[PDB]
Formats: C-alpha cells, structure tokens, sequence
C-alpha cells in the first residue's frame, strides 16, 4: 500500500565528519526500474561505518551510512526478477551484476559496479532516493541501512531464507562473511597450520572462526585491548598476545612463537604498520598474509620488497572474496543448518534510535557487534 | 691427479665495488666432508652478478662471484653420496638441504641454509676454500662460478645428465629456471590468460617462455630498450610496449590494452617503481603480480594497500619457486627432450678471460646471456 509512493521515515544522517549521527525525517522515493525498497529489520554497527565518521573512509556527505543489514522487501521497481514484496533480503555492499569481467571470473568478487573504488554515494543511475528538507542525501556503498526504509539496485540485494532470524543474519551482510571468507576462501587456511589474526573485533573473530573451521592447529590473536582475548579464545584462538606487553616488535615475538613464521596472517584492524607487521610475521618462503582492514584514505605504506622475493604471498579482499549475491543466501542456509555461530559476535542489541550509543560502545572498546533493531 | 691437493687456477676476483674483475691466480682448497670440488665448463653472466659489482646486491668482498654455471666434479669430500668424480653438475645458488621446515613444505624452495637472506660468503662451515694474494676470498651464494675450479657444499649441487651440453644448460642454474618457474610454478599462469612481462633480459624472456608453455592467449613484453622486442616476439610475446613512447603511465596503457588489467604481471628488472607499476597493471579483483627483479639493498617501496584490498595477489620468488636439487636435473632432462629452448637466450659466447667484455655487453644493453667458457 506504500508501493509506488514516497515514504516519510526516520534515518540516521551524517551531515559532517566527526559529528554524531542525526535522526532526521527523510523522504524515500519509490524504487525505479531494477530497484528494491526494503523495510529494515536489523543493522549491525561495523567499524567501516565509523571510518566514514572519522574521515578514514571518504564518501560524499551528507550520507545515510550502514551496510550490514537485513530487512523485508516493501516493494520492487519495474523489471525486478530476483526478489518480491515480503521477501527477507540482505543488502550487498559489494554488488554482483553477473555481466562484468569480475562477476564472470571464477575467483573475483569485486564487481565493476561497486561504489567503493571511487565512491559517488548514489544509486547506479547516479541519483539519490533520499531527501532531507529538500536536500538530497547520499547513499553509502549502494546499501544505506541506517534508515527505516532504503532503496537498493537489484544487483545489491539477495533473497534469503524466509525463516531466517534477521537480528542475527544481518552479520552475514558484512562482518561474519568478510572474516570467515578471508580465512576459508582468500587465504585458504590449511589443516594443522599456524595462523595469526591482528584485530579481535567482529571481523577478526570471524577470521578465527574461519581458521578453526579450516583445521588450523594454532590461531594466535593479537590485540592491544586484552579485554578482547576471552571471546577470541571462546571462538578458537589457542593464544593471545598484546604487543604493548613486549619490549620488542610483535613480528619478532610471532616469529619466535611460530618457530620461524606463521603459515597465514590476517590484518583485521586498518593500520599501515600492522599490515606490514602481519606480512613480516608470515614464514618468508611460503607464508601468506591477507589484508582485511580498510587503510586510512590516500595513505601509502612503506615495505621492503625482499619480504616478497623470498616467497611470501600478500593479498587483500573485500567481503571475504565471496561473490555476494551467489554466496549470501548459501551462508544464511549454512547458518540455519548450524554450520557456524553468530551469537558470539553480538554483545549489545539496541533500538535504531540509540545508534549513537551503539557507536559510543564500539569506540570505547566495550562492544563487538551492536545490532540496531527496528 | 688433483684429488686431495690445493689447486692453483685462474679466477675472476672482485676486490672492490664498481671495479673490473681481476683475473688472477687463486688457491682452491680440496673439499672437506660433504663438499664437492667442480671444474667449471661454462658460466653465464646474470644481472645479479652485476648487482654485486654495483653494490645493489650486498655480499662480503672481496668475492668470487658467478652463480649460473655447469661443470664436472673433480673430487668429493668424505661422506658425499649424491655426486661422483666426473659427474656433470650444476651448482645451486638456492640450496636444498632436504631437512628444514621449508625443504619439507610442498610449496617452499627458499631453504633455510641459503646465503641470500643474511650473506656471509662462506661454505656452510663458515670458512672459505679460496685464497688469493695470501688473503681469504669470499664465496657467493655457496656457488662462486667465476673460477676455473670452485668448492660447493653437497646441498648446493645437482648431478645432471651425463650427455647434457654444459655450454647451454648452465642457464638452468639461474636465469632460465627463475623466469620459467616464475610463470609456471609461482604465478601458475592459466590457459587463455593475458600476461605482462616487465624487462626482456634473459630472465624476462624465460618468463615469456613459461607464459607461452602455460597457454597464455596474450603476452605483453615491456621494456624501455625496443632492441629487446624482436627476441621477445620470437619466444612468445604477442605485443611489446616501450613506456617511453606513451604520455600516460604504462600501468594505465596496460590496463586499457587488457580491457581492465592483466591476469598475471611479472617485475623482471629490479626497480622499486616497476614493482608497484606491475602490481597496478594486474586486474584489481583477481590479478596476480610476481616480483622477480632484485631490488636495491635496504630500500623500501611505497604503495597504496587499496591495490591489494580490491583482491590482487602480490608475491615474489627466488629461482622460479623450484626446489633446486629436485628440479634442476628434471629441467635438464626436459631440455634434452627439447621441452623448452635455451639458444634464444644465448647472444654471445666468450672465453672466461674476457669476463669484463662480458659485463660490458650486459651493461650496454647489447646481450641477453653471454656464456663464458673455461
Ligand atoms: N575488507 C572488507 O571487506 C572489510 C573490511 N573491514 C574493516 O575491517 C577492520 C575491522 O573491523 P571490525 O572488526 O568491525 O573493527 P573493530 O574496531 O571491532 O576491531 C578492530 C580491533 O583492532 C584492535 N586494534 C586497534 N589498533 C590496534 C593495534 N595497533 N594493534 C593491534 N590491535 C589493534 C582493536 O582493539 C579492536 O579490537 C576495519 O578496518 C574495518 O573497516 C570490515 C568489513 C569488511
Ligand atoms: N628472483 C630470482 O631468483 C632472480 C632474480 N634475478 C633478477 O632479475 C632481474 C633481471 O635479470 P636479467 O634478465 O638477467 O637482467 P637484464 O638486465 O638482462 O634485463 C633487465 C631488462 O629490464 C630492462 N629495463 C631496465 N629498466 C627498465 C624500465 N624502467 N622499464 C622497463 N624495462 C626496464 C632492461 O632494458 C633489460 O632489458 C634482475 O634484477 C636480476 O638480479 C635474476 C635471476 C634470479
Ligand atoms: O566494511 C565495509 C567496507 C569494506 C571495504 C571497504 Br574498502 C569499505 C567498506
Ligand atoms: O640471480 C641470483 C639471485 C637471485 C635472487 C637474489 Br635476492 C639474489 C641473487
Ligand atoms: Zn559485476
Ligand atoms: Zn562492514
Ligand atoms: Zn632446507
Ligand atoms: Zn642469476
């Protein structure tokens, strides 16, 4: 009955960097051809949304952020074939158009229609479905989930299991899938290996889940916040180290612990120095290091190419290397089948209008994932 | 008739950086336990030997350099089991001890007994078998092939086919195996792919041969010396580009030519800037870039980690990823069965005594490989 009409609803608008989110009355346009309007049910607070606030991650402002979510389709634009009204869906911050060179490649997942490489903060058609007091508000990675309703391109939404618990499976829209995929698909962690995981937030915990599932014998968590260690150990870390405890660099510590370097290292923080440390701590001849952390805007790292010439492999990935539309439904089905657990990532559940409390919890170190419910 | 005796013979000693080789009389000690004394038959001039002269590659001086060679066992020390006097052999600049965690790993080839990481310029026992003007002279990578006779540890030599032509198969000791392996083993180049090869010296031409053997559709040779193009085209390059002919940076040209980036790129020069350019020109979601070139001592490159976060893989390797002692005899067997060609890499043959003309041919851009004969 809202189909074909403007919806007036509340959304959390970020007007300016380094300011609180502002709960505003917005108008959400109806979906145009090949667009889907979604009623949000749950959205997760991911450190990448905080990067927008901090200016680490540049995207046009003002913006409705939020990219880790699950909802129900309220209506569909002309030509939509992959979802219908009433369907449970997860928005895909990495699209899967199915037609570009990457979508056709067996391994690649970074679809050329993504709004990550050179963010415009629009729909695919280069316009916005959001207005606040006459002013257009930017989209974020084609998702924009910090709103009661959003509009996404059909290539940026997957239908999921009609019985799935949206307050849990929203994590499959980013943090779980990124971390788990980084281990099982990108690194391809092997049985009996030694893994080091830098950063023990939601995404690093999911890296640990991935390494345990892949049969790693040793999984060393690294965090400057020792409060993170207990939960890292619960999901499979065999050991945890705090670099602040040591009078020498942690790559030397991890090299001695691993008897000459780890098989697999993961940077899951977003700092240039830990990207180089994670590479250095993997074994010089056959080690693999995966960058998961989003670096600070426009900054270059410095590294010695002899770390690679010896044999190391260095790679990164978006969304755990998962082809998003193909994988997100299968990951939900796997969750429904008890193949992995999401409750260990969820430390707080707040109503949407307490979003700023949700971000305060993240910034303080006290949360892993806060889920915002509608 | 020389067994158990000190040999007096000619060697090319490097006394000082940025000086000509000095062809003079040296004393070569007989082999100790698990050592092998070799009469050199042929040695190639590799750019890495020139890096020792220029100080780009640091190793203790004074030194007998050379690492790409073939010869005949003159005598063996006590306990040697894998070669006998009169055997044809190729010295291994990357050893294969068979005992260490790398030698036991299925992918690893950078044996922990190597003298590359932290060069000492000795035998495994920390002493030298060379005297000149009554001074001890350093070894180079446990090989030292710029001498009529050398002594190597048993883990640094492979027995090859008794009928092999040593004046060709010396190239399997470095440049051929390194390039070819970088393509077929390290990159694992796929059928129907697009490859970019930066540098069309002996190692780059070898990378092209591996790219053609792997069934690459397109192989784009890149070099600032257009005199290199003809030979590159003969051994499988489909196109050759000189960066100096374009206004745009060559990563931009290759990305255009490949309709969004190459599948596989190779840095086969040894410059920081071309290592980053080669990484950039591989497709951002699934490209693989392999560093082969030896960078200047102790220098860091600067790069944007968003190149990796999109999904690129960056790696490097020594000796094309080959387990040296397992691989080198198989590579000689494959050569004898004409599975690959070495003649295209050999542009000049000179007597050993003309080593300095050898280096001048390389430095001028005129040669690919000069083979020195003893
Ligand atoms: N590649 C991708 O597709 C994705 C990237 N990310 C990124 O992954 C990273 C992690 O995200 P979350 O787990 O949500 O963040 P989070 O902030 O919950 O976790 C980061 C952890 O790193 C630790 N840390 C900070 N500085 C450290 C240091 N110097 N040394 C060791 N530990 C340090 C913190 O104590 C914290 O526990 C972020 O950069 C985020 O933007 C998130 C999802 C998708
Ligand atoms: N990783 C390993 O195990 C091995 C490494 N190497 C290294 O591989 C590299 C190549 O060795 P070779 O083929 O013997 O050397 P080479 O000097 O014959 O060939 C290098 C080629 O690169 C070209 N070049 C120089 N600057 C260039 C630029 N800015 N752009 C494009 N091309 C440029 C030169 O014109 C030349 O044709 C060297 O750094 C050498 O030390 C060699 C053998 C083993
Ligand atoms: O967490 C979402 C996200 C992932 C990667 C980048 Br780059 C930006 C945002
Ligand atoms: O070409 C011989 C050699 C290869 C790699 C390095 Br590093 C140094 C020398
Ligand atoms: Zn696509
Ligand atoms: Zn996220
Ligand atoms: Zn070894
Ligand atoms: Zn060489």
């Amino acid at each position: 009955s809202t189909a074909g009409k403007v919806i007036k609803c509340k959304a959390a608008v970020l007007w300016e960097e380094k300011k609180p989110f502002s709960i505003e009355e917005v108008e959400v346009a109806p979906p145009k051809a090949h667009e889907v309007r979604i009623k949000m049910v749950a959205t997760g607070i991911c450190r990448s949304d905080d990067h927008v606030v901090s200016g680490t991650l540049v995207t046009p402002l003002p913006v409705i952020a939020g990219h880790e979510a699950a909802g129900i389709v309220e209506s569909i634009g002309e030509g939509v074939t992959t979802v219908r009204p009433g369907d449970k869906v997860i928005p895909l911050f990495t699209p899967q158009c199915g037609k570009c060179r990457v979508c056709k490649h067996p391994e690649g997942n970074f679809c050329l229609k993504n709004d990550l490489s050179m963010p415009r903060g629009t729909m695919q058609d280069g316009t916005s479905r959001f207005t606040c007091r006459g002013k257009p508000i930017h989209h974020f990675l084609g998702t924009s989930t910090f709103s009661q309703y959003t509009v996404v391109d059909e290539i940026s939404v997957a239908k999921i299991d009609a019985a799935s618990p949206l307050e849990k499976v929203c994590l499959i829209g980013c943090g779980f899938s990124t971390g788990y995929g980084s281990a099982v698909k990108v690194a391809k962690v092997t049985q009996g290996s030694t893994c080091a995981v830098f950063g023990l937030g939601g995404v690093g915990l999911s890296v640990i889940m991935g390494c345990k599932a892949a049969g790693a014998a040793r999984i060393i968590g690294v965090d400057i916040n020792k409060d993170k260690f207990a939960k890292a150990k619960e999901v499979g870390a065999t050991e945890c180290v705090n670099p602040q405890d040591y009078k020498k660099p942690i790559q030397e510590v991890l090299t001695e612990m691993s008897n000459g370097g780890v098989d697999f290292s993961f940077e899951v923080i977003g700092r240039l120095d830990t990207m180089v440390t994670a590479l250095s701590c993997c074994q010089e001849a056959y080690g693999v290091s995966v960058i998961v952390g989003v670096p600070p805007d426009s900054q270059n790292l410095s590294m010695n190419p002899m770390l690679l010439l010896s044999g190391r492999t260095w790679k990164g990935a978006i969304f755990g290397g998962f082809k998003s539309k193909d994988s997100v439904p299968k990951l939900v089905a796997d969750f429904m089948a008890k193949k992995f657990a999401l409750d260990p990532l969820i430390t707080h559940v707040l109503p949407f209008e307490k979003i700023n409390e949700g971000f305060d919890l993240l910034r303080s170190g006290e949360s892993i994932r806060t889920i915002l419910t509608f």
